[PDB]
RNA sequence: UUUUUUUUUUUUUUUUUUUUUUUUUUCUCCUCUUUUUUUUUUUU
């Protein structure tokens, strides 16, 4: 008895198109597990521009699963 | 030195009654365009 909130893990789809983009310009990903993949981000820091961390974080942001309750 | 007579304003009053807003038409009718639909997170 009480009311829990869970992110369950995702899949790989939404990360899919992210590697095609990640795939483009140098970075190579690896989606296995929340710990490599935020250390494989945030290394990544493309020196003559600002907006690569953003934009990638945001498509990254674009992928993941949902928060809700159960008992 | 000029007398006498020719009516006038319809009579009547001491009759019962048990309903009810309105009221009566108008036909079938091509919704245009990046998408799956995004989603955790924290400060109200």
């Amino acid at each position: 008895q009480a009311l829990l909130r869970q992110h369950p893990p995702p899949h790989q789809e939404f990360f899919s198109e992210l590697r095609e983009c990640a795939k483009a310009k140098g970075f190579f990903i690896d989606t296995r597990s929340n710990k490599t993949l935020a250390d494989s981000l945030d290394n990544a820091n493309d020196p003559h521009d600002p907006i690569v961390n953003r934009l990638l974080r945001s498509m990254a942001t674009q992928a993941m699963s949902n928060a809700l309750y159960f008992s």
